[PDB]
């Protein structure tokens, strides 16, 4: 029993962390094999940030403009590249603790660990979402860019996302590990900020039969609901609308705690048109969004890497 | 910005891992050095846990009964020993991964990472705290006994706890590394209860103090309050009394955001009184107690915003 936020176990990413410095900006790598992926904005400087010409920066740098530190050792830059906002360093020596390892593009709604690193060295590990408005609810602070958030599946990892930056809001953004940005976000210091969020419909009624798999069973009804008739409430509460694809990937759910997606959809719809009334669901008084149904059967089964 | 509940990066622990086997009890150690860590239970039937003589039970066993597997290399038993409720077996092995270490006993309100287990192999990583009954609200299934609680502030490992049983309220009971239980807890199936839990007070301030310093002060008011007041009225709400050792730690937190500790104290039984009104703190619509002075320090900014 018990439901917790559980992040990935971190080892396989902590042995690819490494300190990457150019010029007064000092931020983290990512070491598989003889490549160190960082951000390409650690080439800027306060006033390049303005309106950087990446390409035009780049030139002027060679590569022993690049200091990587792995621990204690320090790696020799023999190459530099560029992909899209990521910049691949080519270093002299092959990492012997790369893991198997994919790159892979996340989707909104899906989630994801992230091991928060500064100056090369790991200091915690935590779970979030990658947001519908493409955001990521995350914990850093400055010297965190280059932080990477990834899955496993067995013994593979699959890296997801590298931080790049932090919006008004405190919300942060970033890219997957081909330097292509999540959102609508550009490498530069100009007026940016997060589109109106939403919540991941699929993801809260995962987390409601997770509590009823707990025994949290009082928010359960007699009650049904179309597909139709539940979005157009859901649609008024700025949740997600739910697709016959997520009302399918809650089958191994439905099936284990005997009630359907649609019998769960009536009990979330007098949620948001009543509220818990002085009750909590595993703990929490919000509609929790951040576990997918994967998470719920992998938690609730005991999956090991 | 931001603030979530962060774990410590597990690989330290994650390389510590093995799987031990006695009988038909297949359950987690850690390897440490040239000894394995386990629950003593390990050597008992689901009828033995009425009433066993651990010692009897054990003078029964050789070497070779029991079986520790590390990845896929058999270890091999030469030496076994009981200190409290805790197994030790002496292995031909010393684990060329053990990291720098200390076995620490925790007191309630203390937080630590869990590494649940399974067979040996790390699934995931949560953060906890031990609670004032305690017990400790983690998130395990049958076959993660063995599974272990730890810090890592600097490089070295502090191990606090071993996981051992769960409770009828689904709250799980286990041991330091020397083998002592937290709580008046025995690991025999007895009716053994979780007593009535109390909210971690110096730890809710904490959360408190951090909320300031990520920006937010509308919990705030113009009272201050005695700390013998603020205890009378926190007890009507089941809060651990505070302390003045617990004034002292939140010391610095108190000089960083400028609120003096018992105008802290103040706004907590302000917000006791009244509820959020709709608002949150930091993303949660509930107090939080599993955050201690000293992990607030480490996560959140020096600047407060
Ligand atoms: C909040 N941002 C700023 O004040 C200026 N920022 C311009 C800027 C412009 C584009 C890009 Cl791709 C990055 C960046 C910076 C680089 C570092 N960074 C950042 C990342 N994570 C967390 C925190 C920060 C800044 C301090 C608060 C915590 C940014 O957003 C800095
Ligand atoms: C709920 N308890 C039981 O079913 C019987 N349990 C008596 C018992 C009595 C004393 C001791 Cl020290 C151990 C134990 C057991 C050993 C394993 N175990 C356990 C541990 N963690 C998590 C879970 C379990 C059981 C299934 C639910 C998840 C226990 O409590 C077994
Ligand atoms: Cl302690």
């Amino acid at each position: 029993s018990g439901f917790r936020k559980m992040a990935f176990p971190s080892g396989k990413v902590e042995g690819c962390m490494v300190q990457v410095t150019c010029g007064t900006t000092t931020l983290n790598g990512l070491w598989l094999d003889d490549v160190v992926y960082c951000p390409r904005h650690v080439i800027c400087t306060s006033e390049d940030m303005l309106n950087p010409n990446y390409e035009d920066l780049l030139i002027r740098k060679s590569n022993h403009n690049f200091l990587v530190q792995a621990g204690n050792v320090q790696l020799r830059v023999i190459g530099h590249s560029m992909q899209n906002c990521v910049l691949k360093l080519k270093v002299d020596t092959a990492n012997p603790k790369t893991p198997k390892y994919k790159f892979v593009r996340i989707q909104p709604g899906q989630t994801f660990s992230v091991l928060a690193c500064y100056n090369g060295s790991p200091s915690g590990v935590y779970q979030c979402a990658m947001r519908p408005n493409f955001t990521i609810k995350g914990s850093f602070l400055n010297g965190s860019c280059g932080s990477v958030g990834f899955n496993i599946d067995y013994d593979c990892v699959s890296f997801c996302y590298m931080h790049h930056m932090e919006l008004p809001t405190g919300v942060h953004a970033g890219t997957d590990l081909e330097g292509n940005f999540y959102g609508p976000f550009v490498d530069r210091q100009t007026a940016q900020a997060a589109g109106t969020d939403t919540t991941i419909t699929v993801n809260v009624l995962a987390w409601l039969y997770a509590a009823v798999i707990n025994g949290d069973r009082w928010f359960l009804n007699r009650f049904t609901t179309t597909l139709n008739d539940f979005n157009l409430v859901a649609m008024k509460y700025n949740y997600e609308p739910l697709t016959q694809d997520h009302v399918d990937i809650l089958g191994p759910l439905s099936a284990q705690t005997g009630i359907a997606v649609l019998d769960m959809c009536a009990s979330l719809k007098e949620l948001l048109q009543n509220g818990m009334n002085g009750r909590t669901i595993l703990g929490s008084a919000l509609l929790e969004d951040e576990f997918t149904p994967f998470d719920v059967v992998r938690q609730c089964s005991g999956v090991t890497f």
